[PDB]
């Protein structure tokens, strides 16, 4: 059960963006059977450059991608655009306070995808936002990475592979 | 091989719907080989709403989904429904009393999918019919993990993941 | 290393047809890596209906579909065909005696795909001939289980499933 | 832990192409987990025919084609090409002098694919090119396994199958 550390990164001129998979979480039962209780996620870390080869991951800015967003993702037609809101302190006292908005369009000639995350806070009258450029081919590799990784994401995963065993005994 | 409870849930305003995967059967044959006896399936529980944030499940209706039909919701073009009809009670002394309609329709503006179950015990004259839309985006997250699960539902799986060790024995 | 027997079948009104994978062969080289000697397949048996839900076995015809030709399945466009040539004595000295001919046409109203399989022995002038009609949604379920397959027939599943503990190592 | 050798190959009249996953690599971290530092890849070997059923793999040239370069290839429209360009000695003192270039164009009847490497040592007047055409069914076969194998490449494979006992302990 050795931790990995296996964030996939596409690094570009004026941002870099490192995506993260993160596993669902599982309680266990007074029978020891094991029920999930939160999906699995992707983890989007975005950073702006701050000089050769180098940027500042000190203000990287995160975005969690939910199961039905991967899906979102997986589905955009070539002119399609999504874009996701979350409230990072919903519930929380801070909730309101601030927005954190993902943006993905269609480049205007065809060669891939733009990738935005705007995250304001209104009260702190601040906008930070970072933008990446991703080809049609890097984006192949997250569609590639998305669809393996979603049914890991629910828990089916742990469906698929327990079938061998179980069938024996 | 403890149990994993890994229903994957769509929760709407009207409406909820849990998928769970079911395993494939096998035997045991004398030589010691495992034969699969029964498909692996999925099963769908659909849940109208009783109240905030709640689902009537004690008035849950469920329906069986094949290896076949998940073939069906897969190959789905955008306008394209399918619509399966199965008798519970086939065989039994009950057959042909109830009925159950599974119906899968595209959403008129194309944003999605509607699901409808409606069982149908016509001595009884009642209708109990649930209905639920699915986003686009809900609906890829079903086509990815339907696409995944559908190897293992045929046994397949068993055959893969056996390949890795049998070379070396 | 037990034995899993997990045919798919399809049982139709004249025919069934039922498919089971073969896996890869390897040999073990001196320094105790191995070398796969023979990419894996699946087989196709094709029995023609003999009474109610039966089908006469004893007549049955096999076809053993290589990698190359799944992925002409998988890739078959919605108005094209398919047909494979196979001898099943080639270099023997019953070569050009018996030839085995699996087509696969579209069925013409969109519905799914025939499938034919001939097998002919001219001296004889014997044409033993067995077709069977898939639906669209069963040829799906077929198509999702040769792409899953694919991987495992070429060995390279052998290749994903260890890294996890190479790298250890 | 033992190797395995599952190269997929392609033969024809001129030339044969041989594709061999390799593993990502990882570091071991003072707390035990496992950083990845570098993507696996596929390694492409090509050969041109020296005699019947004989290719000259002593005159061989080889190209790593990355996880972006994977995914150029798993998205390539049907009239669409793509070229890459790596030079083998980037940093070394032999940078600027061999040019090695993989071009992947449709076949002009829509049956297929041309993969070309060319080898271009300038210096010495030399370009060693080798041609293979790729029909539309061994291209889907390479889609397929290209497709199974990036999440594999990026070792996201390990954190998939860690899911069902990390949620244990």
């Amino acid at each position: 059960s050795p931790r990995f550390y296996v964030g996939h990164s596409i690094y570009k001129g004026k941002a870099a963006l490192t995506i993260e998979p993160r596993a669902p979480e599982f309680v266990a039962l007074e029978s020891g059977a094991f029920k999930l209780t939160k999906e699995g996620f992707l983890l989007l870390q975005f950073a702006p450059a701050a000089g050769v080869r180098q940027y500042d991951w000190s203000r990287k800015q995160v975005f969690s991608l939910s199961v039905t967003e991967i899906g979102n993702l997986v589905s955009l037609g070539p002119r399609e655009s999504c874009e996701f809101f979350h409230d990072p302190f919903k519930g929380k006292g801070d909730e309101g306070k601030v927005r954190k908005v993902l943006k993905v369009e269609p480049l205007p000639d065809g060669s891939g995808r733009f990738f935005n995350l705007s995250v304001q806070n209104k009260l702190l009258n601040v906008d930070e936002s970072v933008y990446i450029p991703i080809t049609k081919a890097e984006f192949a590799v997250l569609i590639s990475a998305f669809n393996f990784v979603l049914p890991h994401l629910i828990g089916w995963s742990a469906f698929a592979n327990s079938i061998k065993a179980a069938a024996l005994e």
